[PDB]
């Protein structure tokens, strides 16, 4: 069967949610950490060594363990995401697809 391997991500309106990617604990050989806005392929966060790494606001954070945070999570802040976190060789040492949702409990 051909399916995805994404993370069923959930939230609630007026909330703050995260993006837990790491299936591992790399450290010694890693370089780049990336997160995109899959909906329209729109850069939200990135790491490219200590010469150029960025995160516009808290609304989208890039962390050490490699998680991506997001503050304020209403219907508007619910989107689709993906993480590509590469090593020094420039390989995609791990890749994954995510999807923020909103719930009604
Ligand atoms: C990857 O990394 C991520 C982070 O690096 C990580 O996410 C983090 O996860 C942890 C938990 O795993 C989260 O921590 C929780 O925090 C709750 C309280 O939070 C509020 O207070 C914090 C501390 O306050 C600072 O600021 C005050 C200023 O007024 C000072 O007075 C304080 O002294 C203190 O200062 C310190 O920090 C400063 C930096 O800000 C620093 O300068 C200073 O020197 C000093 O060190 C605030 O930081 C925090 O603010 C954040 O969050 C709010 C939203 O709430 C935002 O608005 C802010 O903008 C900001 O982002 C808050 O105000 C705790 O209650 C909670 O405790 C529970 O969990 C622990 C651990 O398991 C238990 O021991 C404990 O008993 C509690 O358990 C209870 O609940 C659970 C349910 O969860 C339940 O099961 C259990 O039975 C029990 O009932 C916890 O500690 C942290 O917030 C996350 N983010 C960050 C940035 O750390 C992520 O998980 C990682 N990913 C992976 C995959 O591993």
């Amino acid at each position: 069967k051909e399916i995805t391997n994404a993370l069923e991500t959930w939230g609630a309106l007026g909330q703050d949610i995260n993006l837990d990617i790491p299936s591992f604990q790399m450290s010694d050989d890693i370089d780049d950490i990336k997160w995109e806005k899959t909906s329209d392929k729109k850069k939200i966060a990135q790491f490219r060594k200590e010469k150029e790494t960025f995160k516009e606001k808290d609304t989208y954070k890039l962390f050490k363990n490699g998680t991506l945070k997001i503050k304020h999570l209403k219907t508007d802040d619910q989107d689709i995401y993906k993480v590509s976190i590469y090593d020094t060789k420039g390989k995609n040492v791990l890749e994954k697809i995510f999807d923020l949702k909103i719930q009604e409990r």
